[PDB]
């Protein structure tokens, strides 16, 4: 949820 950049971090 942290990093919709990355596809997703949680």
């Amino acid at each position: 949820x942290t990093r919709p950049d990355q596809x997703x971090x949680x």
